[PDB]
């Protein structure tokens, strides 16, 4: 296996990095500026993820042919790979900086702190529904390009400085979620997977329909633990056995009922995607119409 340099191949002249924003799946991930990477823009604000000095060739060339994956998209709700550095040391990432990080981080942020402060009031139902169209947007988009995404949860989803949200850069793991995986033999994330998926390993489009459900109950509940009070194995036994997650406290009916259609046992009475897009449409924002891939052509 090698790594071929391309169109997207950036001249390192044209890059800086400054904030380190924290570790990624083969090094530090830096906050920095981009030079002619955006049309229109002779600078952007872009994350440049990297290669740790000491790291072999084999796995840089893996981090680069991996990161390659996100060039065939093209999605205002999927984070956009905007260039590579393969080209001498140290090896190069470009991609859209999302200032607000991961969905699950965001939504911890929100939490009340336990002092006597005023505090912003829990999204209010608008806001989590813009959230929702968001992620199914890129959903869809990524489901119209035959990918099923078999990791679907708040953790990979990712929050801009404006609050939209959008599907996260593929593989980026954040240490601090280790414990939302589970090894049975490989490391899943059984607490957002469908009943079909724990039976046989296998990932669909219904079964990603299925997380963002789980996705909705993490944006009402403020990112708390699925199944909290069930341990890994239990939480195998109860969702394979027909077990729900409980509305949460204060969830508004309409976020719950979306829920559950996303939670029907059989996976062919759940709704896909753009049938998700098409029940909230009225509720999005104005902008959503001349974003999103459910208004766009592409959408046929
Ligand atoms: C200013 O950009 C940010 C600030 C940020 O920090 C948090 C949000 C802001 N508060 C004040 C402090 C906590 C988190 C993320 C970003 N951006 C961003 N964009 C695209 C990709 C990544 C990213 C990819 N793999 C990672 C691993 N580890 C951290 C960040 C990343 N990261
Ligand atoms: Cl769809």
């Amino acid at each position: 296996d090698v790594y071929v340099p391309d169109e997207w191949e950036v001249a390192r002249e044209k890059i800086t990095m400054s904030r380190e924003l924290g570790q990624g799946s083969f090094g530090m991930v830096y906050e920095g500026v981009a030079k002619g990477v955006v049309k229109d823009e002779p600078e952007t604000r872009v994350a440049i993820k990297t290669v740790n000095e000491a790291a072999s060739m084999r796995e840089r060339i893996e981090f680069l042919n991996e990161a390659s994956v996100m060039k065939e998209f093209n999605c205002h709700h999927v984070v956009r790979l905007l260039g590579v550095v393969s080209q001498g040391q140290p090896t190069l990432v470009i991609m859209e900086l999302m200032t607000r990080g991961d969905l699950k981080s965001y939504l911890r942020s929100l939490r009340p702190e336990m002092e006597n402060n005023p505090v912003l009031a829990p999204p209010s139902l608008s806001k989590m529904i813009q959230m929702a169209g968001e992620i199914a947007d890129g959903m869809a988009y990524l489901n119209a390009n035959k990918f099923v995404h078999r990791d679907l949860a708040a953790r990979n989803c990712m929050v801009a400085e404006d609050f939209t949200v959008k599907i996260g850069d593929f593989g980026m793991t954040r240490d601090i979620y280790e414990t939302d995986y589970y090894r049975k033999k490989g490391l899943l994330p059984v607490r957002w997977m469908s009943p079909e998926s724990l039976k046989d390993g296998v990932f669909t489009t219904y079964s990603d329909v299925w997380s963002f459900g789980v996705v909705l109950w993490e944006i009402a509940t403020l990112a708390e633990q699925p199944y909290q009070g069930l341990s890994n194995e239990q939480v195998l036994r109860f969702v394979m056995e027909g077990g729900l997650l409980d509305k949460p406290d204060n969830c508004p009916d309409m976020l719950f009922e979306l829920m559950r259609m996303c939670w029907q046992y059989n996976p062919k009475m759940r709704p896909s995607f753009l049938e998700i897009i098409s029940s909230i449409k009225e509720e999005m924002e104005p902008g959503f119409r001349e974003v999103s891939f459910y208004y766009s052509e592409e959408n046929k």
